[PDB]
């Protein structure tokens, strides 16, 4: 399958070569697949979401997405236009209110409620958790992505936007899950983008299209736009049978573009999610 004039961020996890316009990708698409979206919620009635996207779970007043990050995030997994996996099951749980914020102790508590909710879902190729979010290294916001990923989730978290070493933020430092890089359109690293040994992967974080609230589209950047692109991979992946939840983000390193991106302070990896599509 081909979609023409994609998102440059699609075009390039599908490309060894950065300038391409056309996302190359199995038409599977992530169907069987589950991920979780543990951000500001989803408008899950976008037209681009199909009606594959639902709520599950709020920690405020309304389960509505009032900020729009979260549907942003939700887009670049799963949307028909906007999405690496076209087919997949979207769940949203909203653990940040309408201004982007929350306490540590209801990211902990929405992490812990993906580990038990998966279990009365319907996820045959399996589940993923997509995590765009993070502050100051707390070691409970750590252990809670690390209960997830070994309840059998593959996590993938932001690596966030201090241009520093991420391993003084979490749950960007938990070794155990997939902490992702933002890379821009010439294969450079993200003016803003953490680095460090502790990163896994770099994806497309800057000028990033996809959907938002009011049935709206639009470009923002950061490390939250480059972890749904690696958490739609690993949904991809996962339903084609080529890794498990288990291994996913060391798949996805192993069969990764090396070396292509540029201004990768020394000790980080240079590793771009790629799909390595064959028609
Ligand atoms: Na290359
Ligand atoms: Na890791």
């Amino acid at each position: 399958a081909a979609q023409t004039n994609a998102p440059w961020g699609l075009a390039r996890i599908s490309s060894t070569s950065p300038g391409t316009s056309t996302y190359y990708y199995d038409e599977s698409a992530g169907q069987g697949s589950c991920v979780y979206v543990i951000d500001t919620g989803i408008e899950a009635s976008h037209p681009e979401f199909e009606g594959r996207a639902q709520m599950v779970k709020t920690y405020y007043y309304s389960s509505r997405d009032g900020n729009g990050h979260g549907t942003h995030c939700a887009g670049t997994v799963g949307s028909r236009t906007y999405g690496v996996a076209k087919k997949t099951q979207l769940f949203g749980v909203k653990v940040l209110d309408d201004n982007g914020s929350g306490q540590y102790s209801t990211i902990i508590a929405g992490m812990d409620f993906v580990a038990s909710d998966k279990n009365n879902r319907n996820c045959p190729k399996g589940v993923v958790a997509s995590l765009s979010l993070g502050g100051g290294y707390s070691s409970s916001v750590n252990s809670a992505a690390a209960r997830l990923q070994s309840s059998g989730v593959m996590v993938a978290v932001a690596a966030g936007n201090n241009n520093a070493d991420a391993r003084n933020y979490s749950p960007a430092s938990e070794p155990s899950v997939c902490t992702v890089g933002a890379s821009d359109r010439y294969d450079r690293r993200s003016s803003f983008s953490n680095y460090g040994s502790v990163l896994d992967i770099f994806g497309p974080g800057t000028d990033i299209l996809s959907t938002w609230i009011g049935g709206s589209t639009r470009s923002i950047s950061g490390t939250s736009m480059a972890t749904p692109h690696v958490a739609g991979l690993a949904a991809y992946l996962m339903t084609l049978g080529k890794t498990t939840a288990a291994s996913a983000c060391r798949y996805i390193a192993d069969t990764a573009n090396k070396g292509d991106l540029s201004n990768i302070p020394f000790g980080t990896v240079n590793l771009l999610a790629y799909n390595n599509y064959q028609a």
